[PDB]
């Protein structure tokens, strides 16, 4: 029987609003275990006064989330249920969404990127292995993209972990036009074989630190362009190998598209290949 961890209202704690749905900081007395004390979180809220499928697109994530236990998976920490608004409690990210992360990473100085190559294949790295695990777990996300994702640190220099954060299309299978396979925008079908693709347009997003994919392209020119086998153009600078992999992640046809392992396995090997070559030097 699905429990949802349900939280005592009365001591979670709301302080600062982060965005709207509505986002708050806060922190809750004691979620972490008896002497957790008041660890910090973030609060989703439902609306008082929403549509009825709003509230049940509400409850059928916070049921989604509940089924997950991943390193590379947006924990959900408690709930609030029984009164209005409801809150679904998640683990603070402080760094904020993955694709702000990466603009402010590019834009904060022209002496350079506060991120390296490195760093950049180390969160390619996060997010394959929670694709990994949800593809496990006979889950399709759907959404796979930069802004979907949350960055547990603010700062460019403190170790920083990469989750996958937001499954609002999520589905089990036991516009956002540019991100998509071209079988889903023809033909409506998702598979894990189109979040591969998706995948491999999130570490393009990754490598041009959030730059728009096909930004030569309007939304409605974008299935056009796609369909004359048209891609992106590689990222500035991008090692032969990871685009040799993202092209591979957006094969016209689905079943030569790469499999999650097979991407996890391609990004660990070119990290240990790449690290091993500066220390040779
Ligand atoms: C639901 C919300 O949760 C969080 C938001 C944040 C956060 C911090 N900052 N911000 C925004 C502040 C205004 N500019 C954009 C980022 C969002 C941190 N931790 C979270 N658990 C969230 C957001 Cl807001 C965006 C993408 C996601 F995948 C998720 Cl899961």
């Amino acid at each position: 029987i699905e429990n949802l961890p349900a939280f005592p209202r009365e001591k979670l704690t709301l302080r600062l609003l982060l965005g709207s749905g509505e986002v708050y900081e806060g922190t809750a007395v004691d979620i972490l275990g008896v002497g957790s004390g008041e660890i910090k979180v973030a609060v989703k809220t439902l609306k008082k006064g929403s549509t009825d499928q709003e509230k049940i697109e509400f409850l059928k994530e916070a049921h989604l989330m509940s089924k997950f236990n991943h390193p590379n998976i947006l924990k959900q920490l408690g709930v609030c249920l029984l009164n209005e608004p409801q809150y679904i409690i998640l683990e603070l990210m402080e760094g904020g969404d993955l694709l702000t992360y990466l603009r402010k990473a590019r834009m904060a100085t022209f002496y350079g990127p506060l991120l390296t190559l490195v760093d950049l294949v180390d969160l390619c790295v996060d997010i394959s292995k929670g694709c990994v695990y949800l593809e496990r777990m006979h889950f399709i996300h759907r959404d796979l993209a930069a802004r979907n994702c949350l960055v547990s640190v603010k700062d460019y220099t403190s170790p920083r972990i990469v989750k996958i954060g937001d499954f609002g299309l999520a589905r089990d299978i036991y516009l956002p036009v540019r991100w998509m396979a071209p079988e889903s925008l023809m033909d409506g079908i998702f598979t894990t074989q189109s979040d591969v693709w998706s995948f491999g347009i999130l570490i393009w997003e990754i490598l041009t630190l959030g730059h728009q994919p096909y930004p030569a392209h309007s939304n409605l020119d974008v299935l056009n362009y796609v369909q004359t086998g048209g891609r992106l153009e590689p990222p500035r600078n991008c090692p032969d190998d990871l685009w040799n992999l993202m092209t591979q992640c957006w094969a016209q046809e689905p079943d030569q598209r790469p499999t999650f392992h097979r991407i996890q396995d391609q990004l660990q090997l070119f990290r240990n290949f790449f690290l091993n070559s500066i220390y040779k030097s």
